[PDB]
């Protein structure tokens, strides 16, 4: 399961997926609080869950994968990316990246890069 693809799916549909899994009140959730408890419920049944994006390092120089359509315009479904992770693979800003996130823990609010896979569609080699 990814971000984007449930991004791209109707409400809905979302419902019935997060419903089949254990959740309730989906209907009056906004659809990305819907999908953060998704995404969420699914990692903690111990499964994988990815999610893609543009990198931009800001000043403190960590980052946040932002949607390609977004133009780098912020948002809560952000992927958050630390500075070791940059350093790590040398990342930049206009970097497309793709990999493992993990959703954010109490009182966390980003779901936050877990493994990087692909840097600009190509191993992080």
């Amino acid at each position: 399961m990814n971000l984007t693809e449930l991004k791209n799916t109707p409400v809905s549909e979302l419902i019935t997926l997060g419903e089949n899994m254990g959740l309730e009140n989906l209907a009056r959730m906004r659809k990305q609080d819907i999908i953060f408890a998704i995404l969420k419920q699914h990692a903690k049944s111990g499964e994988d869950i990815f999610g893609d994006g543009v990198l931009e390092i800001l000043q403190d120089g960590f980052g946040f994968l932002r949607s390609a359509d977004s133009s780098y315009l912020a948002g809560p479904d952000d992927i958050y990316v630390s500075p070791s992770q940059i350093r790590r693979f040398n990342l930049r800003t206009g970097d497309t990246i793709s990999g493992k996130i993990r959703p954010p823990k109490e009182g966390e609010r980003y779901f936050a890069l877990l493994k990087v896979n692909e840097v600009n569609f190509d191993k992080p080699e």
